[PDB]
DNA sequence: CTCACACGTGGGACTAG
DNA sequence: CTAGTCCCACGTGTGAG
C-alpha cells in the first residue's frame, strides 16, 4: 500500500506549501509583517500581512 | 497536561492560516492565473501564485 | 504555559490496468 | 477490483521562551 511512499510523498507535498509560503514573507517587501500582533513568523500571520502588501498594492484610483 | 488533547489548539488556530491562504486568494486575479502554469487548485499550490502577482505588481509601469 | 510545527494517516475524486 | 497519483486535514510528540 503506497502510503509507504505517500509519506515520503505527502511530505514533499506538505513541504511545497512551505518553500513557497516561506518565500512569500521572504520578500514581502511590506516589512510591517515584522511589526505587529504577529504571534508567529511561519504561517497564518505572515500570510495575513502577506495579503496586506498586496492589499495596499491593490489601491487603484489615485487622486 | 493536555499533551495530547490540547488538539484543537492546532486547527482552531490553523483556521487562520487557512483563510490567510484564502485572503491571499481574494486579492489575487483569476485573469492573471492564465499566465501561470496550472498547478492544481490547492491550499498550497496557490501560495505559489500570490508570489507571482506580488513579485509582479511591484514594478508596475517601469519601462 | 502557550506557540507554533512538522510527522502519518486514513483518505475520498480520478485515473490507468 | 488494484494500485498509483493529489492534495486536506486532523492529533501529536517537542523544541523555545
Amino acid at each position: 500500500m503506497k502510503r509507504e511512499s505517500h509519506k515520503h510523498a505527502e511530505q514533499a507535498r506538505r513541504n511545497r506549501l512551505a518553500v513557497a509560503l516561506h518565500e512569500l514573507a521572504s520578500l514581502i517587501p511590506a516589512e510591517w509583517k515584522q511589526q505587529n500582533v504577529s504571534a508567529a513568523p511561519s504561517k497564518a500571520t505572515t500570510v495575513e500581512a502577506a495579503c496586506r502588501y498586496i492589499r495596499h498594492l491593490q489601491q487603484n484610483g489615485s487622486t
